[PDB]
């Protein structure tokens, strides 16, 4: 496995047709997972499954610019389960990140950060055993 938090370099940032795949297993009694696609200190795309926010499971997505969080986009469809292996695929499309979990479409997140080729790191954190993190051009 990989050590969490884990940093995956994205050389020359991202670009449409780039597919990023994260394989892991959620720990028992998990509280959170986070993917942070960063442009330097900014977070272009924060993808944050929360297992207990007011006794609901929710996915919170956002962007952080100059250390300020923007408007959250929330998704109540929640495909993760404590204890279970997962696959998160993030496909960069021209206008949005497209996220599928376990081969089922989950959400899209429109690009707020425009300099895609400067989004050069993915941080992976939270209550998971991380198996692999990689990318491919499709
Ligand atoms: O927006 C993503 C960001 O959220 C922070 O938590 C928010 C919270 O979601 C919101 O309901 C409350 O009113 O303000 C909190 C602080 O901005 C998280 O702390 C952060 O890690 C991100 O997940």
């Amino acid at each position: 496995p990989l050590i969490v938090p884990y940093n995956l370099p994205l050389p020359g940032g991202v670009v449409p047709r780039m597919l990023i795949t994260i394989l892991g297993t959620v720990k028992p009694n998990a509280n959170r997972i986070a993917l942070d696609f960063q442009r330097g200190n900014d977070v272009a795309f924060h993808f944050n499954p929360r297992f207990n926010e007011n006794n609901r499971r929710v996915i919170v997505c956002n962007t952080k610019l100059d250390n300020n969080w923007g408007r959250e986009e929330r998704q109540s469809v929640f495909p993760f389960e404590s204890g279970k292996p997962f696959k998160i695929q993030v496909l960069v499309e021209p206008d949005h990140f497209k996220v599928a979990v376990n081969d089922a479409h989950l959400l899209q997140y429109n690009h707020r950060v425009k300099k895609l080729n400067e989004i050069s790191k993915l941080g992976i954190s939270g209550d998971i055993d991380l198996t692999s993190a990689s990318y491919t051009m499709i």
